[PDB]
């Protein structure tokens, strides 16, 4: 089962200056809940951006996609193609924009957080993959986070 998991603003922005452009602890909790115990796949640039004490993500099999054959990813495996990244019983692709594009055609689930923040797309932004007409499932009710930022969860699926 190949899933994608991401958080986006309503406009589709998922990154600005290499950062998620909001603060949402409750989305961090949701991300852990969906991924824990499973394989996670990320691009090398995403791995390299993480603080040393936060990688590998604990409790999950970490897979890093790279074209650098000598890359050292302490506590993870490094694969040189997407095919080899998707052989576990359940895999969550966790970023970045490049790897989400690559994996989209293979995915049969998406777990999306939509953040109700009016960030128009700007030069340099990273953008979410586009969900086409093949997907179905639940668009959850809006909730206020503890700070007052509104968010809701999509749980979509397809054959
Ligand atoms: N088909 C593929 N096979 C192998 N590695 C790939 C790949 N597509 C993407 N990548 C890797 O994933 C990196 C992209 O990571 P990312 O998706 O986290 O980045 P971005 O956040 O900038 O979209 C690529 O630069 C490449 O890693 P290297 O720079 O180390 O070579
Ligand atoms: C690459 O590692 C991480 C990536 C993210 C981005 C992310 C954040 N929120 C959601 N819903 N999905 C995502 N993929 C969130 C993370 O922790 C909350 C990660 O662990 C360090």
């Amino acid at each position: 089962m190949v899933g994608l998991i991401w958080a986006q603003a309503t406009s589709g922005v998922i990154g600005r200056g290499g950062d998620i452009p909001w603060r949402l602890p409750e989305d961090q909790a949701h991300f852990r809940e969906i991924t824990m115990g499973h394989t996670i796949v990320m691009g090398r640039r995403t791995w390299d951006s993480l603080p040393a004490k936060v990688r590998p993500l604990p409790g999950r099999r970490n897979v890093v996609l790279s074209r650098q054959a000598d890359f050292m990813a302490s506590g993870a495996e490094v694969v040189g193609s997407l095919e080899e990244a998707l052989t576990s019983p359940e895999t969550w692709v966790i970023g970045g924009g490049q790897v989400y594009a690559l994996a989209l055609p293979y995915a049969t689930r998406c777990e999306v957080t939509e953040v109700d923040i009016g960030l128009p797309r700007e030069a340099g932004d990273a953008l979410a993959p586009v969900l086409d007409e093949t997907w179905r499932g639940e668009t959850g009710e809006w909730r206020f986070s503890r700070s007052g930022l509104r968010y809701r969860l999509y749980s979509y699926h397809r054959s």
